[PDB]
């Protein structure tokens, strides 16, 4: 020490971190990459829940991201941007329990609210070292620190042989915690408030910060939650015990191995051999539906997040939530016949069937006809177009809409302030075609800023456009209402509520209110369908 | 004497009656016998032929109106009264009405033929909106209505047995489709070009008659109005006829033969004071005595006969009225009056599901209340009123109306489709009932063209329209004025466009798909959730 940049060198418990300065358009920023919240989960730690990081001596350097968590990485279209930037971008290794902060450069002189983000990626991939992820904009432009940390995916993360000691399950959102903890010892040593904290996430990052919101441990590490795309309750966030034991003795088997035994002899397995097997385990041909995900153990789910969310008290909650115009499209290039990212896709009467089947793969046969029924135009059954596009709507609804609308509305029910969106522009720079319209996940770059790079080639409205939403977030963040307190000449963003179930399009034009998210179908889905299956 | 009003038929010969039209004269021959009086021994039985008549029979007046429960729900007021019998009632009833042109036709001229509803226990052709007078005065039809037996006396039913083999009421109207062909030519009628035209009940009469053999040799054309063979409503299972006949036999006190003779000796009012009672379930839009399934009329079930009929060379006119459901919901669903704005509650929207659809198990009711309520206003009683008459009228009429016209369509028959949207500006009923269930009939029939009535002078240019659609059907199977160079067209109905036209006061718009996402639920998935359940 003593020829570094002071502005850079900061301690935390564990120790001296030094941190770099980044460039960001508008100015630099303080960036604090790869430091360890967790004692590595390897060797006979793996698969259990996460121990605190022991101290370090010296000075941690923290300039660089960390390695990834050991994951699958998908391979369907090779070398293509739409699915490469979502890939590693860091070595694979289950020494991967790190954390990111971005804060303004110097560090901000008054304690700042902090926003959290988690990653998604179905509970089996994910990095919060991707570019999308990047804190910087954020950070310079508006004052925030921002965190991301690592957490355990797939197997390492979630298989579970529930009640047994070694493989509680759940371990991954353990591992999130434990940054939410962390958060709360040391953010203060960057100017972050540890008294205002928002989570923010999306697709199974979501399903994760609903999680945090369901699991009473976590409500003390933060203040506010928004929720992008993604939900704990609905069809793929969680299985059952019974299904996770089924899942985790499978894999076990499918790759040579009381639960001790199992357990033991999973651990002496390479990481790779996991990550071979772990989508075998599906217990049918399948979209929107991961291996490994959070179990209702009674424990860090002390119910099902159905129940959960039906009789929980939110009233010291406020939540954002909200969806992308095209929520299953996505989904439909990777599993379902007739789809594909090259052509139109546009498909059959039969492939329209095939696909439900793919996309709702727990109904019954009536269940399936209902579906079917309900999203065929009766006077053009076997328009190729119409049929497609119904295709993405099916998995978008069920995986994703109507979760969204189904928990809005019992939030807002139970004492939260809830606020809600859809977000509708398709990125100029969007390398899916267009008849994807505008996929999951297709609203991160603007919410963390990107259009803000001037290396990245979009358009000025989608510059300004991103400056808007980056405002709506951190205002949210601050006051838990995502409205400017100085602007009354903008349109406002009502709360959602249940008598008027309003919500707001997110695109290029300014705020308009719509009412009911997809009101009629979701009572299909969330109403219906539950009494269908039953029967 | 006038000779204008002097007919021979094969019976012998008719005295008519010269009524007049706004128009001019028209020749109206009234109350001619077209079957034996079905009384004593023949209570319950096909009718037989009218045996022939010395000198000249006198057709001047409307017969006696068939036995029949008389509507009680609000005395005296003339939206319910104007469907009650206008004539004596008796079982001595099977006679028809023939209106011309006078002087009567030059040369043969289509015949319209209507076949009144009332959903089989009750009706009349007497009945002022069924006056042919001017039909026949303006479009120059020959108008032919008949009598044909209701409720028990009409189709109670002992499938099986000799005496009471079900569907005499449609046999009542088979004979008179027979002695059209026989005797139409001496009124100048063409008997072979004979249109049946008939709502509700009627209208799933002429549906029957298109499903039944024997009858397609008597007509050659069909206009179904707000109803149709198939559905919930029109038909019963032989063994739902025999225990809904043996259930009112024991109510009046009464083996076959022994049963139906004891039947035969009840007095007309003992079987309709008890006719009401023998339905399985609370429910609006049922009846209780109706066609059956016998395996002879209906030779398997409306729904088996429409999917594998053959109907190339056939002609039909399918629609509904916009408000199909409002009138059945004063008659049954607490909450639902004609003397308020029937506002009502959630509850009482599921309550009316119930009754509505009585033959819905707990999820199938659950599914309907899902698919109507508007999830944006889940509790507006203005919306949960009309999403109830939506219910009925989807469930009784539309929805049946559509998987008809589709069926037909399919199988090679032409069929042209319409929604009636006028509602009268002299209608009884509330507002909220909007265009109610029968209220076309009057425009159809031309009632406007009377400047009596205090139609507006809009209504009575829609009328002539109508009468115009009704009878260039009647007289082409295209209802298209062949002489009308804008209009828009009015296109056939098929399966790949689905369709239809608004009969408002506005000329014709077209549109397509009669329904299609709602009837999509009542004809393909609810049949596959009751089955399955
Ligand atoms: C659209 O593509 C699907 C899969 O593509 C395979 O990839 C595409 C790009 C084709 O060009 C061909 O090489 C392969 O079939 C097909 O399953 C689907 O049928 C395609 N749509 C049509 C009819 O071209
Ligand atoms: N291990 C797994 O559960 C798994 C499940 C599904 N996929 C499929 O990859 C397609 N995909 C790619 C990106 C995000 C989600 C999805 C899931 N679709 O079902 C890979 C691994
Ligand atoms: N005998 C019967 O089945 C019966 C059924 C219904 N009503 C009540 O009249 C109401 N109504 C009046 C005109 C046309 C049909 C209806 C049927 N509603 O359920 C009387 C007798
Ligand atoms: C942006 O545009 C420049 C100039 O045409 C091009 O060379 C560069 O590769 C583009 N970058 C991205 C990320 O699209
Ligand atoms: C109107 O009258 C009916 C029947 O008498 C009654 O049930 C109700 O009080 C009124 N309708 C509603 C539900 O407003």
């Amino acid at each position: 020490e003593g020829r570094e940049d002071p502005q850079l060198l900061v301690r935390v418990r564990g120790g001296q971190l030094r941190g770099i300065r980044l460039k960001a358009p508008g100015g630099p920023v303080s960036a604090f990459l790869g430091i360890p919240f967790a004692e590595p989960p390897v060797g006979s730690r793996r698969f259990m829940p996460p121990e605190p990081k022991r101290p370090w001596s010296g000075v941690l350097d923290a300039t660089t991201f960390q390695n990834v968590c050991y994951q699958y990485v998908d391979t369907l279209y090779p070398g293509f941007e739409g699915t490469e930037m979502w890939n590693p971008n860091r070595e694979l290794s289950e020494d991967c329990l790190y954390l990111n902060v971005w804060t303004p450069y110097p560090r901000p002189a008054s304690p700042t609210p902090v926003l959290i983000w988690i990653y998604g990626g179905g509970f089996y991939s994910g990095a919060a070292s991707l570019d999308v992820y990047d804190g910087r904009f954020l950070a310079q432009v508006e004052g925030a620190v921002l965190v991301s940390m690592n957490y355990r995916v797939g197997t390492f993360g979630f298989l579970a042989l529930p009640g047994s000691r070694e493989a509680p399950g759940n371990v991954g959102l353990l591992d999130q915690r434990l940054a939410l903890q962390w958060v709360q010892e040391n953010i203060a040593a960057f100017g972050g408030d540890p008294m205002s904290v928002t989570l923010f996430g999306e697709s199974a990052g979501a399903a994760s910060v609903g999680m945090h919101i369901l699991s009473l441990p976590s409500r003390s590490l933060f203040h506010r939650a928004v929720l992008q795309s993604g939900t704990p309750n609905g069809p793929w966030a969680t299985v059952s015990a019974g299904e996770a034991r089924r899942r985790a003795t499978l894999l076990a088997r499918l790759v040579g191995c009381n639960d001790t035994e199992l357990i033991a002899c999973l651990r002496t397995r390479p990481a790779q051999d996991l990550v071979d097997h772990e989508w075998h385990v599906l217990p049918q041909e399948s979209i929107f539906r991961f291996s490994f995900v959070p179990v209702v153990d009674g424990d860090f789910l002390s119910d099902t997040p159905e129940a959960l969310i039906n009789t929980g008290d939110f009233q010291d909650l406020q939540v954002l939530v909200g969806v992308v115009k095209d929520e299953g499209s996505y989904f439909l290039v990777y599993g379902v016949p007739g789809f594909s990212k090259d052509n139109e896709s546009l498909i059959s009467r039969a492939q329209f069937l095939a696909g439900v089947r793919i996309g709702v793969p727990q109904a019954s046969d009536l269940a399936a006809e209902a579906v079917v029924l309900h999203y065929t135009d009766w006077l053009h059954p076997e328009d190729p177009t119409h049929l497609r596009d119904a295709m993405s709507a099916v998995v978008g609804d069920h995986n994703v809409v109507c979760p969204v609308a189904q928990l809005a509305g019992r939030l807002a029910a139970q004492g939260a302030r809830v606020y809600a969106y859809i977000f509708e522009h398709r990125a100029s720079t969007l390398t899916w075609p267009l008849w994807m319209g505008v996929p999951h996940g297709y609203e991160i770059e603007f919410i963390f800023g990107l259009p803000l790079d001037p290396s990245l080639n979009y358009t000025t409205e989608e510059r300004i456009f991103a400056q808007r939403l980056m405002k709506y977030w951190t205002n949210f963040a601050r006051t838990g209402d995502p409205n400017d307190p100085r602007d009354s000449k903008s349109p406002q963003w009502p709360p959602y509520t249940t008598a008027a179930q309003q919500y707001v399009s997110l695109n290029l034009k300014p705020l308009e209110v719509r009412r009911g998210l997809r009101a009629q179908t979701c009572a299909f889905w969330n109403r219906f369908l539950p009494k269908l299956l039953s029967a």
